[PDB]
């Protein structure tokens, strides 16, 4: 089909006076809608520094990455961010939670700098946390939740704007086998209804549940895998 999102020689460095350091060097993808992607490699390999630039909270040093046909390079911070708003729900290992406000409260965040109004912000919020089945539980606060109970909440939130497309850095890691399964069903569910999930992992194992598997060392793409459920 037509790509969602379009990677060509896509390279980062950090300058270091005139020896760079280089840690993406040339990543050429396409991502389509609806696909559930991995991205894996060990620590090092650069994997989050491509998630990062994926989510436009880093730019690339060059190369080209256009995202629902726009290039990133040509916008300003604020349209970055309506861009990124438009397009992108993210979670990671951590539940990123502020401790003092509900669920729901958390679930909201987001919305607010869309411009979204209080009433509107807390109904969608409710249908989220319903839909990812902690109806009982928006008016929790955090620390009155397990781990996958949380990680539900950071789901909803990355929901929150739509979440076209899910950014989910080692979204199992700090789980137990079942909540992770969980977790990993509901990012399933999400892909069998349109989103994009893209999951970034040191795991094989999770990789293995993606449609399409990317492998990066030393910052450049060695293996491309495709795998069916």
């Amino acid at each position: 089909m037509t790509p969602l999102l379009e990677l060509k020689d896509i390279r980062r460095s950090y300058p270091a006076g005139d020896e760079q350091v280089e840690v993406l060097k040339g990543i050429s993808l396409d991502i389509y809608a609806g696909e559930m992607v991995a991205i894996v490699g060990a620590s090092g390999s650069g994997k989050s520094t491509l998630m990062n630039i994926l989510g436009c909270l880093d730019k690339a040093t060059s190369g080209t990455y256009r995202v629902a046909g726009q290039d990133v390079a040509t916008l300003d911070a604020d349209a970055l961010a309506q861009l990124r708003r438009e397009h992108f729900g993210f979670i990671f290992q951590r539940y990123h939670l502020l401790s003092h406000l509900t669920a729901e409260q958390n679930v909201e965040v987001p919305a607010v700098y869309a411009g979204l109004e209080r009433k509107q912000r807390l109904l969608r919020a409710q249908e989220l946390l319903q839909r990812l089945g902690l109806e009982d539980r928006t008016e929790y606060y955090p620390a009155q939740l397990s781990g996958g109970q949380q990680q539900r909440v950071s789901i909803a939130r990355a929901l929150m704007n739509g979440g076209q497309v899910i950014l989910a850095d080692e979204p199992t890691g700090a789980l137990d086998s079942h909540s992770g399964e969980e977790v990993m069903a509901i990012l399933h569910q999400l892909r069998d209804r349109g989103h994009t999930v893209i999951i970034v992992t040191h795991d094989p194992q999770v990789a293995a549940q993606a449609e399409r598997v990317i492998e990066i060392r030393d910052g450049e793409i060695v293996r491309l895998e495709h795998h069916h459920h």
